[PDB]
Protein backbone atom coordinates (compact mmCIF):
# COMPACT_ATOMS: atom_id res chain seq x y z
CA UNK A 1 0.00 0.00 0.00
CA UNK A 2 1.08 3.28 -1.22
CA UNK A 3 1.07 6.44 1.11
CA UNK A 4 -1.83 8.62 1.03
CA UNK A 5 -2.34 12.58 1.23
CA UNK A 6 -5.14 14.06 2.00
CA UNK A 7 -6.82 17.79 0.47
CA UNK A 8 -9.47 19.57 -0.04
CA UNK A 9 -10.32 20.66 -3.85
CA UNK A 10 -13.07 22.95 -4.28
CA UNK A 11 -15.24 21.60 -1.42
CA UNK A 12 -14.25 17.75 -1.63
CA UNK A 13 -12.06 16.01 0.47
CA UNK A 14 -9.06 13.83 -1.76
CA UNK A 15 -7.01 11.28 -0.43
CA UNK A 16 -4.31 10.32 -2.97
CA UNK A 17 -1.36 7.86 -3.24
CA UNK A 18 1.80 10.17 -3.09
CA UNK A 19 2.30 9.51 -6.56
CA UNK A 20 0.09 12.28 -7.69
CA UNK A 21 1.16 15.19 -6.98
CA UNK A 22 0.13 18.53 -7.24
CA UNK A 23 -3.59 18.46 -8.26
CA UNK A 24 -5.38 20.92 -9.97
CA UNK A 25 -9.10 21.13 -10.56
CA UNK A 26 -10.01 20.92 -14.08
CA UNK A 27 -14.61 20.50 -14.36
CA UNK A 28 -16.96 18.85 -12.40
CA UNK A 29 -20.82 11.71 -11.78
CA UNK A 30 -17.58 13.13 -10.11
CA UNK A 31 -15.02 15.30 -10.31
CA UNK A 32 -11.40 16.08 -11.89
CA UNK A 33 -8.09 16.72 -11.12
CA UNK A 34 -5.19 17.45 -13.35
CA UNK A 35 -2.20 16.34 -11.92
CA UNK A 36 1.79 15.00 -12.41
CA UNK A 37 2.65 11.67 -11.93
CA UNK A 38 5.72 11.17 -10.57
CA UNK A 39 5.79 7.33 -11.55
CA UNK A 40 5.93 8.74 -15.52
CA UNK A 41 6.58 12.11 -15.44
CA UNK A 42 3.13 12.49 -17.32
CA UNK A 43 0.30 14.52 -16.33
CA UNK A 44 -2.97 12.69 -15.66
CA UNK A 45 -6.25 12.85 -15.15
CA UNK A 46 -7.52 11.88 -11.61
CA UNK A 47 -11.46 11.67 -11.46
CA UNK A 48 -13.04 11.15 -8.18
CA UNK A 49 -16.10 9.18 -8.26
CA UNK A 50 -19.26 11.17 -6.68
CA UNK A 51 -21.66 9.05 -4.37
CA UNK A 52 -20.30 5.77 -6.36
CA UNK A 53 -22.46 3.24 -4.05
CA UNK A 54 -25.13 5.25 -2.81
CA UNK A 55 -27.73 3.21 -4.68
CA UNK A 56 -28.16 -0.16 -6.89
CA UNK A 57 -28.04 2.00 -9.73
CA UNK A 58 -24.79 4.34 -8.88
CA UNK A 59 -23.06 0.84 -7.84
CA UNK A 60 -24.27 -1.20 -10.71
CA UNK A 61 -22.98 2.27 -12.95
CA UNK A 62 -19.66 2.10 -10.87
CA UNK A 63 -18.92 -1.27 -11.87
CA UNK A 64 -20.18 -0.52 -15.40
CA UNK A 65 -17.26 2.02 -15.41
CA UNK A 66 -14.23 0.49 -14.16
CA UNK A 67 -15.05 -3.05 -15.84
CA UNK A 68 -15.16 -0.63 -18.90
CA UNK A 69 -12.17 1.37 -18.45
CA UNK A 70 -10.23 -1.62 -17.15
CA UNK A 71 -11.33 -3.46 -20.98
CA UNK A 72 -9.58 -0.68 -23.23
CA UNK A 73 -6.26 -0.91 -24.65
CA UNK A 74 -6.06 1.27 -27.45
CA UNK A 75 -4.69 3.73 -29.09
CA UNK A 76 -7.43 6.31 -30.03
CA UNK A 77 -9.37 4.96 -27.27
CA UNK A 78 -9.14 6.10 -23.27
CA UNK A 79 -7.53 3.88 -21.48
CA UNK A 80 -6.83 3.14 -17.39
CA UNK A 81 -3.30 4.21 -15.76
CA UNK A 82 -4.85 3.27 -11.81
CA UNK A 83 -7.67 3.03 -9.68
CA UNK A 84 -7.13 3.19 -6.61
CA UNK A 85 -9.01 3.44 -2.99
CA UNK A 86 -7.81 5.04 0.27
CA UNK A 87 -9.58 1.73 1.86
CA UNK A 88 -7.52 -1.07 3.61
CA UNK A 89 -10.92 -3.44 3.19
CA UNK A 90 -14.01 -3.75 1.70
CA UNK A 91 -15.83 -3.25 4.93
CA UNK A 92 -14.63 1.00 4.29
CA UNK A 93 -14.34 0.69 0.88
CA UNK A 94 -16.86 4.11 -0.03
CA UNK A 95 -14.37 5.75 -2.62
CA UNK A 96 -13.05 4.87 -6.21
CA UNK A 97 -10.66 6.81 -7.67
CA UNK A 98 -9.89 6.31 -11.57
CA UNK A 99 -6.26 7.53 -13.45
CA UNK A 100 -5.88 8.12 -17.34
CA UNK A 101 -3.74 10.59 -19.76
CA UNK A 102 -4.49 14.02 -19.26
CA UNK A 103 -5.54 15.12 -22.99
CA UNK A 104 -4.77 18.27 -24.48
CA UNK A 105 -8.72 19.34 -25.19
CA UNK A 106 -11.64 18.42 -26.72
CA UNK A 107 -13.07 18.19 -30.41
CA UNK A 108 -15.64 21.05 -29.56
CA UNK A 109 -13.25 23.24 -28.01
CA UNK A 110 -11.10 22.49 -31.49
CA UNK A 111 -14.08 23.88 -34.13
CA UNK A 112 -12.85 26.52 -35.87
CA UNK A 113 -12.33 26.06 -40.11
CA UNK A 114 -10.91 22.32 -40.22
CA UNK A 115 -9.13 21.44 -43.21
CA UNK A 116 -9.68 18.29 -45.39
CA UNK A 117 -6.33 16.95 -44.49
CA UNK A 118 -7.33 17.22 -40.61
CA UNK A 119 -10.94 15.56 -41.13
CA UNK A 120 -9.08 12.90 -42.78
CA UNK A 121 -6.80 12.21 -39.89
CA UNK A 122 -9.55 12.88 -37.05
CA UNK A 123 -12.40 11.13 -38.60
CA UNK A 124 -9.54 8.38 -39.16
CA UNK A 125 -8.64 7.57 -35.43
CA UNK A 126 -12.30 8.11 -34.65
CA UNK A 127 -13.52 4.97 -36.98
CA UNK A 128 -9.67 3.08 -36.08
CA UNK A 129 -11.13 3.09 -31.95
CA UNK A 130 -14.91 2.04 -33.24
CA UNK A 131 -13.86 -0.40 -34.78
CA UNK A 132 -11.56 -1.93 -31.90
CA UNK A 133 -15.29 -0.45 -29.39
CA UNK A 134 -17.87 -2.27 -31.67
CA UNK A 135 -15.69 -5.65 -32.13
CA UNK A 136 -16.14 -5.78 -28.25
CA UNK A 137 -19.68 -6.17 -28.56
CA UNK A 138 -19.86 -2.27 -27.32
CA UNK A 139 -22.01 0.64 -28.53
CA UNK A 140 -20.60 4.18 -27.47
CA UNK A 141 -24.07 5.70 -28.37
CA UNK A 142 -23.23 9.26 -26.93
CA UNK A 143 -20.18 10.16 -29.81
CA UNK A 144 -20.40 14.13 -30.08
CA UNK A 145 -17.37 15.99 -30.11
CA UNK A 146 -17.07 16.96 -26.41
CA UNK A 147 -16.74 13.07 -26.41
CA UNK A 148 -13.43 13.03 -28.13
CA UNK A 149 -10.12 14.35 -26.68
CA UNK A 150 -7.16 15.51 -28.94
CA UNK A 151 -4.01 16.48 -28.62
CA UNK A 152 -1.37 19.39 -30.07
CA UNK A 153 -0.07 16.50 -32.11
CA UNK A 154 -4.00 15.79 -33.61
CA UNK A 155 -3.99 12.40 -32.08
CA UNK A 156 -7.69 11.57 -30.94
CA UNK A 157 -8.87 9.42 -28.47
CA UNK A 158 -12.51 8.65 -27.44
CA UNK A 159 -13.97 9.24 -23.69
CA UNK A 160 -16.40 7.47 -22.13
CA UNK A 161 -17.37 10.92 -20.71
CA UNK A 162 -15.86 14.10 -21.66
CA UNK A 163 -23.17 20.33 -27.13
CA UNK A 164 -26.51 18.48 -27.28
CA UNK A 165 -26.14 14.87 -27.30
CA UNK A 166 -29.54 14.75 -29.25
CA UNK A 167 -27.44 16.56 -32.65
CA UNK A 168 -25.84 14.11 -32.38
CA UNK A 169 -28.13 10.69 -32.44
CA UNK A 170 -29.40 8.60 -34.95
CA UNK A 171 -33.38 8.92 -36.20
CA UNK A 172 -33.52 5.40 -34.64
CA UNK A 173 -33.27 6.16 -31.27
CA UNK A 174 -35.03 9.08 -31.41
CA UNK A 175 -38.12 7.17 -32.64
CA UNK A 176 -37.63 4.37 -29.53
CA UNK A 177 -36.88 1.22 -31.58
CA UNK A 178 -35.40 -0.87 -28.86
CA UNK A 179 -33.00 -3.22 -31.42
CA UNK A 180 -30.76 -0.61 -32.80
CA UNK A 181 -27.23 -1.61 -33.46
CA UNK A 182 -23.40 -0.64 -33.52
CA UNK A 183 -24.32 2.04 -36.76
CA UNK A 184 -26.01 3.91 -34.52
CA UNK A 185 -22.24 5.34 -33.67
CA UNK A 186 -21.51 5.35 -37.35
CA UNK A 187 -24.31 7.84 -37.38
CA UNK A 188 -22.73 10.38 -34.62
CA UNK A 189 -19.30 10.23 -36.79
CA UNK A 190 -21.10 11.05 -39.74
CA UNK A 191 -22.56 14.16 -38.01
CA UNK A 192 -19.06 15.38 -36.70
CA UNK A 193 -16.96 14.67 -39.82
CA UNK A 194 -20.23 17.23 -41.33
CA UNK A 195 -19.45 19.75 -38.54
CA UNK A 196 -15.42 19.41 -38.79
CA UNK A 197 -16.30 20.21 -42.92
CA UNK A 198 -18.57 22.89 -43.05
CA UNK A 199 -18.11 24.52 -39.27
CA UNK A 200 -21.68 23.69 -38.58
CA UNK A 201 -24.17 21.56 -36.60
CA UNK A 202 -24.90 19.48 -39.11
CA UNK A 203 -28.26 18.95 -37.56
CA UNK A 204 -29.19 21.29 -35.00
CA UNK A 205 -32.90 20.23 -33.59
CA UNK A 206 -34.62 22.11 -30.45
CA UNK A 207 -35.94 18.73 -29.43
CA UNK A 208 -36.40 14.90 -30.52
CA UNK A 209 -39.38 15.76 -32.79
CA UNK A 210 -37.71 18.87 -34.46
CA UNK A 211 -34.32 16.92 -34.51
CA UNK A 212 -36.11 14.26 -36.45
CA UNK A 213 -37.42 16.85 -39.27
CA UNK A 214 -33.98 17.85 -40.03
CA UNK A 215 -32.76 14.87 -40.38
CA UNK A 216 -35.27 13.61 -42.61
CA UNK A 217 -35.04 17.00 -44.94
CA UNK A 218 -31.28 16.10 -45.37
CA UNK A 219 -31.75 12.27 -45.94
CA UNK A 220 -35.54 12.18 -47.40
CA UNK A 221 -38.36 9.96 -46.20
CA UNK A 222 -38.52 6.10 -45.39
CA UNK A 223 -38.51 4.19 -48.48
CA UNK A 224 -40.59 0.99 -49.24
CA UNK A 225 -37.73 -1.50 -48.02
CA UNK A 226 -37.27 0.34 -44.54
CA UNK A 227 -40.84 0.81 -44.14
CA UNK A 228 -41.70 -2.78 -44.39
CA UNK A 229 -39.10 -3.56 -41.66
CA UNK A 230 -40.51 -1.17 -38.88
CA UNK A 231 -42.51 -3.00 -35.92
CA UNK A 232 -44.40 -0.25 -34.97
CA UNK A 233 -48.06 0.41 -36.57
CA UNK A 234 -48.11 4.09 -34.22
CA UNK A 235 -44.62 5.00 -35.87
CA UNK A 236 -44.55 3.73 -39.53
CA UNK A 237 -47.72 5.23 -39.82
CA UNK A 238 -46.02 8.61 -38.34
CA UNK A 239 -42.99 8.03 -40.65
CA UNK A 240 -45.72 7.26 -43.94
CA UNK A 241 -47.61 10.01 -43.09
CA UNK A 242 -44.84 13.31 -43.14
CA UNK A 243 -44.27 14.57 -46.84
CA UNK A 244 -42.22 13.00 -48.74
CA UNK A 245 -38.76 14.71 -48.83
CA UNK A 246 -36.52 12.81 -51.53
CA UNK A 247 -33.18 12.23 -50.64
CA UNK A 248 -30.88 14.98 -51.09
CA UNK A 249 -27.67 15.42 -53.30
CA UNK A 250 -25.05 15.52 -50.32
CA UNK A 251 -22.80 17.37 -53.80
CA UNK A 252 -25.62 20.00 -53.49
CA UNK A 253 -25.30 20.30 -49.22
CA UNK A 254 -21.33 20.07 -48.88
CA UNK A 255 -20.22 21.97 -52.01
CA UNK A 256 -17.01 21.75 -52.83
CA UNK A 257 -15.74 19.66 -50.25
CA UNK A 258 -13.35 16.11 -51.47
CA UNK A 259 -15.71 14.19 -53.68
CA UNK A 260 -14.44 11.49 -51.42
CA UNK A 261 -15.69 13.07 -47.85
CA UNK A 262 -19.37 13.65 -49.89
CA UNK A 263 -19.11 9.93 -50.79
CA UNK A 264 -18.60 8.89 -47.23
CA UNK A 265 -20.84 10.84 -45.58
CA UNK A 266 -23.49 9.13 -47.98
CA UNK A 267 -22.46 6.11 -46.92
CA UNK A 268 -22.54 6.88 -43.09
CA UNK A 269 -25.68 9.14 -43.13
CA UNK A 270 -27.91 6.31 -44.45
CA UNK A 271 -31.68 6.70 -42.85
CA UNK A 272 -32.13 2.67 -42.29
CA UNK A 273 -29.31 1.42 -40.48
CA UNK A 274 -29.60 -1.95 -41.91
CA UNK A 275 -27.37 0.16 -44.69
CA UNK A 276 -25.08 1.67 -42.87
CA UNK A 277 -21.74 1.33 -43.31
CA UNK A 278 -19.85 -0.56 -40.41
CA UNK A 279 -16.57 1.03 -38.91
CA UNK A 280 -14.41 -1.68 -40.44
CA UNK A 281 -15.96 -0.74 -43.91
CA UNK A 282 -15.29 3.28 -43.42
CA UNK A 283 -11.60 2.46 -42.52
CA UNK A 284 -10.63 0.77 -46.07
CA UNK A 285 -13.41 3.73 -47.77
CA UNK A 286 -10.77 5.83 -50.02
CA UNK A 287 -11.28 9.02 -48.08
CA UNK A 288 -8.70 7.14 -45.91
CA UNK A 289 -6.39 6.42 -48.19
CA UNK A 290 -2.90 8.20 -46.97
CA UNK A 291 -3.41 6.55 -43.29
CA UNK A 292 -5.67 3.42 -43.77
CA UNK A 293 -3.64 0.34 -42.93
CA UNK A 294 -5.57 -3.16 -42.56
CA UNK A 295 -2.37 -4.59 -40.41
CA UNK A 296 -2.72 -1.64 -37.71
CA UNK A 297 -6.52 -1.53 -37.02
CA UNK A 298 -7.01 -4.16 -34.24
CA UNK A 299 -9.62 -5.82 -32.69
CA UNK A 300 -10.90 -6.24 -29.03
CA UNK A 301 -10.37 -8.81 -26.86
CA UNK A 302 -14.11 -10.04 -26.09
CA UNK A 303 -15.21 -7.99 -23.26
CA UNK A 304 -18.23 -10.36 -20.61
CA UNK A 305 -21.24 -7.90 -20.67
CA UNK A 306 -23.20 -10.57 -19.07
CA UNK A 307 -23.50 -8.35 -15.44
CA UNK A 308 -25.95 -5.95 -17.49
CA UNK A 309 -28.52 -8.46 -17.53
CA UNK A 310 -28.17 -9.26 -13.32
CA UNK A 311 -30.06 -7.95 -10.75
CA UNK A 312 -28.05 -7.51 -7.48
CA UNK A 313 -27.79 -5.90 -4.27
CA UNK A 314 -25.66 -2.67 -3.53
CA UNK A 315 -23.10 -4.69 -1.13
CA UNK A 316 -22.86 -6.86 -4.11
CA UNK A 317 -22.08 -4.41 -6.88
CA UNK A 318 -19.71 -2.98 -4.14
CA UNK A 319 -17.92 -6.17 -3.58
CA UNK A 320 -17.40 -6.82 -6.97
CA UNK A 321 -16.01 -3.24 -7.59
CA UNK A 322 -13.57 -3.82 -5.18
CA UNK A 323 -12.68 -6.96 -6.85
CA UNK A 324 -11.97 -5.35 -10.26
CA UNK A 325 -9.73 -2.58 -7.97
CA UNK A 326 -7.75 -5.25 -6.20
CA UNK A 327 -7.06 -7.54 -9.54
CA UNK A 328 -6.04 -4.31 -11.84
CA UNK A 329 -2.76 -4.63 -13.28
CA UNK A 330 -1.09 -1.09 -14.80
CA UNK A 331 -0.17 -1.04 -18.25
CA UNK A 332 3.41 -1.32 -19.15
CA UNK A 333 5.69 1.56 -18.41
CA UNK A 334 6.21 3.12 -21.76
N1 LIG B 1 -34.44 -3.06 -39.36
C1 LIG B 1 -34.77 -1.81 -39.02
C2 LIG B 1 -34.08 -0.72 -39.58
C3 LIG B 1 -34.46 0.56 -39.18
C4 LIG B 1 -35.49 0.77 -38.24
C5 LIG B 1 -35.90 2.05 -37.88
N2 LIG B 1 -35.27 3.14 -38.38
C6 LIG B 1 -35.73 4.48 -38.02
C7 LIG B 1 -36.77 5.06 -38.98
C8 LIG B 1 -35.35 5.59 -39.04
N3 LIG B 1 -36.90 2.16 -36.98
C9 LIG B 1 -37.55 1.10 -36.45
C10 LIG B 1 -38.56 1.31 -35.50
C11 LIG B 1 -39.25 0.26 -34.85
C12 LIG B 1 -40.19 0.53 -33.85
C13 LIG B 1 -40.48 1.87 -33.48
C14 LIG B 1 -39.79 2.90 -34.12
C15 LIG B 1 -38.85 2.62 -35.11
N4 LIG B 1 -37.17 -0.14 -36.82
C16 LIG B 1 -36.18 -0.32 -37.71
C17 LIG B 1 -35.81 -1.60 -38.12
N1 LIG C 1 -48.40 10.15 -34.57
C1 LIG C 1 -47.29 9.56 -34.11
C2 LIG C 1 -47.30 8.22 -33.77
C3 LIG C 1 -46.12 7.61 -33.30
C4 LIG C 1 -44.94 8.35 -33.17
C5 LIG C 1 -43.75 7.77 -32.70
N2 LIG C 1 -43.70 6.47 -32.35
C6 LIG C 1 -42.51 5.86 -31.73
C7 LIG C 1 -42.79 4.57 -30.95
C8 LIG C 1 -42.45 5.85 -30.19
N3 LIG C 1 -42.65 8.55 -32.61
C9 LIG C 1 -42.67 9.86 -32.95
C10 LIG C 1 -41.48 10.63 -32.87
C11 LIG C 1 -41.34 11.77 -33.67
C12 LIG C 1 -40.16 12.53 -33.65
C13 LIG C 1 -39.09 12.14 -32.84
C14 LIG C 1 -39.22 11.00 -32.06
C15 LIG C 1 -40.39 10.23 -32.08
N4 LIG C 1 -43.81 10.43 -33.41
C16 LIG C 1 -44.94 9.70 -33.52
C17 LIG C 1 -46.11 10.30 -33.98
Amino acid sequence: RPTFYRQELNKTIWEVPERYQNLSPVGSYGSVCAAFDTKTGLRVAVKKLSRPFQSIIHAKRTYRELRLLKHMKHENVIGLLDVFTPARSLEEFNDVYLVTHLMGADLNNIVQKLTDDHVQFLIYQILRGLKYIHSADIIHRDLKPSNLAVNEDCELKILDFGVATRWYRAPEIMLNWMHYNQTVDIWSVGCIMAELLTGRTLFPGTDHIDQLKLILRLVGTPGAELLKKISSESARNYIQSLTQMPKMNFANVFIGANPLAVDLLEKMLVLDSDKRITAAQALAHAYFAQYHDPDDEPVADPYDQSFESRDLLIDEWKSLTYDEVISFVPPPLD
